[PDB]
């Protein structure tokens, strides 16, 4: 009879063609059933220009106010980026920025369809990454060394005692590159506990990759922190649910993970996270089909994301009036799954339902047949598929709806 | 007469636990009886490096400088547990490690491919070869706890005495942490980049470089650079010719192309990606064991080929208790494969060449026929149905292919 009154969201708008999937996602989708007070924020990139990113950095700290975000892929500027929007300069990922403000551990996940098949053969239950979300290679200093020298690090307490310096090499034939970069002890132990967390909320064990064998203190000091995290919180609870914690060199997680039946949590170093989720998420089928929701170390903040790009080429044909096929799983699954934590934050019911629901009808419509072209190829092969195997995108988007619509009014 | 094949000069490095065992059979039962080999040997063994300070591994890596060949058996990198079992001086590093940064180059990875052998990846039709950077980043790195607040810097000072350039790694204002530092250098780079189109021109395969420089726009751009200058200036047209190609990919971009791939490609990779990825893609072929791990160093005429992974500790134990076992020793006659093959390559050495090749044939062929290792028939029927009269013990599976050996060889 009324729509449902679903809460505080903040929703971050994005660009090309998926800032189009975006808008039919409300208008079709969401905005039918569900009322919201929505806290919008443009990261199109012409207002992140506009706004010198200012804009990038409001919408974080609003989510930290209202603990639910859900964000449409964005462009990264490139130089082609810079001359095609005039940029006054190459503005820095809306994401690396708002997880350096929000922090946590972003998990991401494959969105399995029946019909779609998996490419490794053993992989009949999922494999949930978790990314630690800080630090590492993303917030690094590296440098161009020009010639023969030497370069050093150097750790100067602040509480006035002697300073510490570390040899990193003596260029002795030639120039090259060298870097630095740091992680927080804090960060890494929100990083346990959501891992921790996360795989006794699934009911599933938990690795956590390093490369400790090689990087003896640095990587040594994740192994350390998780363990004692683990020895002394979460290790009775694990055994009652009979899972377990085990730490794996990377190299040896990569390659159990090929071979397993899947079924685990893998707790992820930043770079190894964002490198091994789209592994996985092809592995399973398609790299598109995957959730991505930063879990902040608050235990009540989230944000919801579309991964991967915003389909340039299909924005470029939609500009002139061309069909196109744009797959709009992720963007909405990154619209429930931000509803499903309002919902779960405000004990809200009908919105609970709701987002599970459309998660529900998304898989069933693909599985009924019903899919885009991406999809129809992993089936056929993409030099194979023809017009009649798939739906432009918009006949998807309104088989979706209809489809929801159904499954809403039977439950009713 | 009857004669054996002259092999000249090989640098042999032993190694530890099970894979020492099988190093053994493997000279006793399959290359003395067939080559003479000028041997220089020199004991990795765990033992023997604590003993020495390591200085047998350097040793070790000079001689390959020397004599252009080495074969290395897979040896122990310790760890706590390791330290603690044969008191040891120190955590040695990986003697791999210590190698590499010596000789510098490329490792190439491989699967050894059977067809009876499935694969975990549909499309992996043909192979996939992984060129990994042997130098440098993770693997040279100074790295460090940081026991609460200050100030990290990292600063490069230049050798012809103009002022030095320091920059902020972080000031850590809340707790302590980690910090670290690595480095890279242009001519290793530019050996790496040499390595990796002359081997994708040798295979006829298109090549493809993963790094992050979206990320670390100076580190990773500098290989990006340097590969795409020499590219430009010495194999374009050469690829073109062959009509293979060149191109830099993402390192995330290019994991997931390789998933869904067919194969048929050269992946160069710096050295932690390299190490990490040569894992997950031999395990997709079917077997991690199943792998060639050759080292091609920069001067074009030096190899290593080791055996790589571990020395199966668990089947040691069982051996020194005299209990059966069923250790794979594919990886480690391959290395001697590898090598012997290289040596032919240089001394021009037309029987060494085919006796390399054969060895290589009957391994293949033996495992084909039916004749494996306990781990290769879990490939097979999973591990759960795997009977006795699935497979062969150490010796029988040795046996088995000296008798295939001995019998290829008599054309
Ligand atoms: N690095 C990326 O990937 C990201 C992309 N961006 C931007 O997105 C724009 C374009 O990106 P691009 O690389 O051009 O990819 P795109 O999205 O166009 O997809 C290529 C082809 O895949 C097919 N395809 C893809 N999606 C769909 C779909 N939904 N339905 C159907 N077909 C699809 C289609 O195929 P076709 O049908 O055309 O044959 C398409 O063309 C640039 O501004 C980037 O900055 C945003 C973030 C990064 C993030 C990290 C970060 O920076 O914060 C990341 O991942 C990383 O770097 O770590
Ligand atoms: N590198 C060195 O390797 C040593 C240990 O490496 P680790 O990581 O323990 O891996 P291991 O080399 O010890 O192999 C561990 C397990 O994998 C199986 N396995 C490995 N190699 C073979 C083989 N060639 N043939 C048959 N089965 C095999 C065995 O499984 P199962 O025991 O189930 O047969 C073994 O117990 C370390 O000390 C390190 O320094
Ligand atoms: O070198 C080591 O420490 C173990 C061997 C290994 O990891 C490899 O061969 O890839
Ligand atoms: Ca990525
Ligand atoms: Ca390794
Ligand atoms: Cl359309
Ligand atoms: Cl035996």
């Amino acid at each position: 009879s009324k729509k449902i009154s679903g809460g505080s969201v903040v929703e971050m708008q994005g660009d090309e063609m998926t800032r189009i999937i975006w808008e039919l996602i409300k208008e079709k989708l969401i905005f039918p059933y569900v009322e919201l007070d929505l806290h919008s924020y443009d990261l199109g990139i012409e207002n992140r220009d506009a706004t010198n990113d200012q804009v990038t950095k409001d919408a974080a700290e609003a989510i930290k106010k209202h603990n639910v975000g859900v964000k449409c892929a964005t462009i990264t500027p490139d130089e082609k980026r810079v001359e095609e929007f005039k940029l006054k300069q190459m503005w820095k990922s809306p994401n690396g920025t708002i997880r350096n403000i929000l922090g946590g551990t972003v998990f991401r996940e494959a969105i399995i369809c029946k019909n779609i098949p998996r490419l490794v053969s053993g992989w009949v239950k999922p494999i949930i990454i978790g990314q630690h979300a800080y630090g590492d290679q993303y917030r690094a200093t590296d440098f161009v060394v020009p010639g023969p020298g030497k370069v050093e690090i150097t750790y100067t307490p602040s509480d006035g005692t002697q300073k510490v310096t570390y040899l990193v090499h003596n260029f002795e034939e030639g120039g090259g590159v060298a870097m630095g970069m740091y992680n927080q002890d804090k960060s890494i132990e929100d990083f346990a506990h959501s891992s921790f967390q996360m795989a006794l909320s699934k009911g599933w064990p938990l690795y956590l990759s390093t490369k400790n064998t090689i990087l003896k203190k640095y990587d040594g000091r994740f192994k350390d922190i998780f363990q004692e995290i683990y020895d002394k919180q979460y290790k009775s609870q694990f055994e009652a649910q009979k899972i377990w914690y085990e730490h794996r060199l990377i190299d040896d997680m990569v390659a159990q993970a090929m071979k397993s039946e899947g079924g685990f949590i893998w707790a992820c170093k930043n770079y190894d996270g964002d490198v091994q989720s789209d592994s996985v998420a092809q592995g399973y089928g398609s790299l598109g089909m995957m959730t991505s929701v930063l879990v902040c170390p608050d235990g009540k903040t989230v944000e919801a994301e579309a991964a991967h790009g915003t389909v340039t080429r299909h924005y470029r044909m939609y500009q002139k009036g061309q069909e196109t096929s744009t797959n709009p799983i992720a963007s909405i699954f990154a619209w429930t799954r931000g509803l499903a934590h309002r919902a779960k934050l405000d004990n809200n019911k009908e919105l609970a339902f709701f987002a599970n629901a459309l998660e529900e009808v998304s898989i069933e419509t693909i599985e009924a047949g019903f899919m885009t072209k991406d999809l129809a190829a992993c089936i056929k092969g993409l030099p194979n598929v023809q017009r009649s195997d798939y739906l432009n995108t918009f006949e998807f988007m309104d088989k979706l709806g209809e489809n929801l619509k159904i499954k809403l009014a039977q439950a009713k």
